[PDB]
């Protein structure tokens, strides 16, 4: 099941979208470290912004706030419909924000008996016990006792089915605009709407997880920005820190009201050195050049599965938005995905799978186009050798 | 627009309420703020630079490893992370090690791994934690559900079920809750924010021997009260007791984003390299912070220092007449003040920063101090002078 490398690969230094181990081979990497090096390694103004606030000041906790992070967060309140952010270190801690707060919201201003979260199958939200929970792959939140209760799960893209559960006791709907680890699955824009409409009726918080397609990768800076669907809460991490831990909860004022001194709380959450590095990274990703790079980019990616796939005849399907990338294996190659992988391991490119079935790319949203056509070159000689 | 203390409440969550000032810049325990004023740390940012803003070392080496390489996913491990992993297993109880970014996430994958490890080893149905009142492991709703503080776990819907809380250090409370169906005990071997507690030695042991007549594991949070802040390495080290799990984070990275679970072989198992995770540039500024933390020579100085503190606390109860009690270890210090000014803590500490000096509470009974291990005495005797003048001030009115 789960993708390890073996002894003999390990990653030594990053510069760009290439990649060198321990025995000085060389690859390009189309994978981000799971969409996280959103501006490759090693970015020299995120190297700088590292390095100048390291001399400064690292952490004080929140006993106080600090100026890197008041500036971030006043970025991505001019940027995006929040009003109010949270940082923390993960996505998962993001997540638990998100979560907690829709909880607490209802709890407050409606019922402590508002208590139903809607998500779905094939969601991830992270590894804690109720992310993994709200989470909709049973078999990675089984086995450590009593889950969270009030989470009910429907299939992606299903409105009819969200309809079905979603009543007055419903504090929230929690979604990956786009699924990530779940094959590359993009909401419908009727969906999506729908989820907007059924959370305005029940008076449930309509929760955007962007973890992963946020922060300028699907070509918008966030997700709900190409469908045009606003969310009550949306949480980003990932490439917010090109590689930094670091995560934001965003909402808006009257929601974060909600919440009082000791509601929640992180130690190194909002820390002076994740803030200086995620403004630097906020400060490429969203400019219009970056943004329609991505675009560029995604089309040459396309252009090589597309190539790939005329001669090995090996996808049913290309999908995903900006530079999340899926490419959906063919029946006859179902259940390969980690095959492909290892064999572009071999072949000198870093890749990934989103599931058994599909192969998944989420390269940096800057990777240079001789860095496409050299890793996807490499793709294609593994894929020769998987098949052929 | 200028940043201002009044750009925190028009942009962040209202879940804290910082001080009057905002800190630009750290240097060893002196701080300043953006008036140019000049502050002595001894809170750490709640016992987390162990070493002080921008130590050279840990400056160095998140320099270095920020040049060379910052992530890995967890697919892969990484130079830094099997050092620091290497370094952990040889100094410790500890065979395997998991990193995370936080100490709520440590928490989260002991408490999971305790509650798999009895699933799969022993029966679905063994899934009781016992924890224990004030404590306090985090505010995920498992960690928080998990900590001892009903007032910050209430409020969020359905909490993960199967948790019971009795007294800290109230061992045949322990004895009588826990039964074959008990998967571990959760405990802070000092309660930090449960107002500076120390287990007693016969409660500690007597978990320990609990755990094993039960078959449950025992876990220790040492994100507080661990790398050193004790004047050991870790606590448990101090007791002599061993957990089967531990938890670290806060002093782990000096001020980085990095926490570890320490376990054995056997336990790490029922998971499904000797390391796992670890986020190479963490575990590089970590790795520098543990190599000088764990010297004879720093380790030393903690208990030098905590008499310095310790002396000074007992000269302002002396002219002022506030102290009930002085307890911790190393340089996790709490002061108790006496009934008069019970409640108050919250008033000195803002005298405190009034003052120039940055201290803690740990409930509204306690004051905490916790700084920089290798804090300089020159910074100890200013800031303790600090301390007795705002003292002074709020005594005075
Ligand atoms: C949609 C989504 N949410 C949450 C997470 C958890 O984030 P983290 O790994 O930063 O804790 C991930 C990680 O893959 C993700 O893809
Ligand atoms: C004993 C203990 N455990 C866990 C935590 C949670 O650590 P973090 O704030 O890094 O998530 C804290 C934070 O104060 C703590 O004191
Ligand atoms: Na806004
Ligand atoms: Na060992």
């Amino acid at each position: 099941l789960p993708v390890y490398a073996p002894a003999d690969f390990i990653p030594v230094k990053g510069k760009g979208s290439r990649v060198w181990d321990q025995q000085g081979k060389e690859y390009i990497d189309f994978a981000g470290g799971i969409a996280v090096t959103a501006l490759g390694h090693c970015h020299p103004a995120l190297v700088e912004a590292l390095k100048s606030q390291g001399e400064t000041l690292w952490h004080t906790s929140n006993v106080f706030t600090n100026e890197p992070a008041l500036r971030l967060g006043r970025k991505l309140i001019d940027a995006t419909f929040a009003e109010r952010v949270l940082f923390m270190n993960s996505g998962t801690e993001a997540n638990e924000t998100a979560f907690k707060l829709a909880r607490h919201y209802a709890c407050v201003r409606h019922s402590p008996f508002k208590t139903k979260i809607i998500a779905f199958h094939n969601a991830f939200h992270g590894r804690s016990l109720f992310t993994v929970s709200v989470g909709g792959q049973p078999k990675y939140s089984d086995g450590f006792g009593p889950k969270p209760a009030d989470i009910i799960h429907v299939p992606f893209n299903d409105l009819h089915a969200v309809k079905a559960v979603m009543d007055d006791h419903t504090c929230a709907v929690v979604v990956e605009p786009i699924q990530g680890a779940g094959g590359v699955q993009a909401a419908t824009p009727e969906f999506l709407k729908g989820l907007r409409d059924l959370c305005d009726e029940h008076q449930a918080l309509l929760v955007f997880d962007e973890v992963q397609c946020g922060m300028g990768r699907t070509g918008d800076l966030f997700a709900y920005m190409h469908y045009g669907v606003t969310p009550d809460i949306l949480t980003s991490a990932k490439a917010l820190g090109g590689g930094f831990p670091v995560s934001a909860m965003l909402t808006t004022q009257e929601i974060a009201s909600a919440f009082h001194v000791g509601s929640h709380g992180s130690t190194y959450g909002g820390n002076p050195l994740a803030c200086a590095v995620a403004g630097a990274t906020f400060d490429i990703i969203n400019t219009p050049e970056v943004l329609q790079g991505i675009h560029t980019k995604r089309q040459q990616f396309v252009q090589h599965l597309q190539a790939i796939d005329e001669q090995f005849d090996i996808f049913s399907d290309i999908r995903g938005m900006g530079l999340l990338i899926g490419a959906e294996l063919k029946p006859k190659y179902k259940g390969r995905a980690r095959d492909f992988l290892y064999a572009g391991a071999e072949a000198g490119v870093m890749v990934l799978n989103a599931g058994a079935d599909v192969m998944r790319f989420a390269p940096s949203l800057v990777v240079e186009e001789a860095d496409i056509h050299e890793g996807m070159q490499r793709f294609a000689q593994a894929v020769g050798k998987v098949v052929a």
